[PDB]
């Protein structure tokens, strides 16, 4: 008979990882002949990130994605992906390749498998960038004194603080309303969610910071994995590889338009110098040692050693 696995997640319509999970639908019909069929659960259909993660691990759902900040609520090791220049963009092929084929891959497999969940696709999400409302940014110091909107992660409030500015935590839906009135000057996020949620209509400043990265991890239940049949297994984890490919460079197409958005809307994007990037990096570099004790060293080591 057929099989039928359900996925959520929390994203919506058009969205890069919405997207491409429905790439992975459609490559496992496909692959599987019509026998097995993944039925989407988009936009917090089945509830929260958290949600729907807590019932993936404990097999009341087959498969949920997380942001890999949120996956940190399930074990602090995720955090290992959000410490502040980590990786940059100019590395983000060797990162893949890690993570999909080394022992960095391995890794998080076990990290995973420890707390009932098998990866299945790391999905892109991109790197962080601060944005201001008035506030001319181009260097590292135009930062200090900056209030800034952060969500509760750890790390992105240490990140400020470690940068002179003054983090304020606000929720996604109330944080337009505090860039408009004024009780926070700017905020730090991907160029395509900014512009796709029209924040570029408050904001006149960017800087290329790429001060903090994330992912989106769908994973299924471990056990409910171990239960399939061994074809079942392979069509999931190629689908899910080969969705990847496309996800990945659709984020990245993505990015650059809306980068193109910014500039259309007149918003002023500073490529920072060199000098200003290492400045950013060597503020930050201190945030590492607050976390180090819920991140294990050979983690960061592994992750470190794709960035060269």
């Amino acid at each position: 008979k057929r099989i039928n696995i359900r996925l959520a997640h929390p994203m919506a319509p058009g969205n890069n990882v919405t997207v491409g999970y429905e790439k992975f639908k459609e490559l496992v019909a496909e692959k599987s002949n019509g026998r097995v069929r993944i039925q989407l659960f988009g936009n917090c259909m089945l509830g929260s990130d958290r949600v729907t993660m807590e019932a993936a691990q404990r097999g009341t759902l087959e498969m949920a994605s997380s942001s890999s900040p949120n996956m940190a609520n399930f074990s602090k090791q995720w955090m290992v992906f959000d410490l502040p220049y980590i990786t940059s963009p100019e590395h983000q092929q060797k990162l893949y390749k890690a993570i999909d084929d080394g022992e960095l891959g391995k890794k998080l497999d076990e990290i995973a498998a420890s707390i009932g969940l098998k990866p299945i696709m790391y999905s892109e999400y991109g790197y962080r960038n601060f944005v201001t409302t008035k506030k001319p940014i181009k260097t590292a110091d135009d930062l200090k004194n900056l209030k800034v909107r952060t969500t509760d992660s750890p790390i992105e409030v240490a990140v400020a603080a470690a940068l002179g500015m003054a983090p304020t935590p606000i929720s996604w839906g109330e944080t337009y309303t505090a860039l408009q009135q004024g009780t926070v000057d700017g905020e730090g996020n991907t160029f395509s969610l900014l512009n796709d949620a029209k924040h570029t209509e408050v904001l006149k400043y960017a800087i290329d910071s790429a001060h903090n990265y994330s992912m989106h991890l769908l994973m299924m239940n471990k056990a409910y994995y171990d239960s399939l049949p061994a074809n079942v297994q392979q069509i999931l984890t190629e689908a899910g590889r080969e969705a990847l490919t496309y996800q990945r460079s659709i984020t990245s197409e993505l990015e650059k338009k809306a980068e193109d958005a910014f500039i259309e809307q007149g918003i002023t994007v500073t490529r920072l110098s060199p000098e200003e990037r290492a400045k950013l990096v060597e503020r930050t570099r201190p945030v590492w040692d607050k976390f180090k004790d819920d991140i294990p060293a050979e983690l960061i080591k592994l992750v470190q050693e794709t960035q060269q």
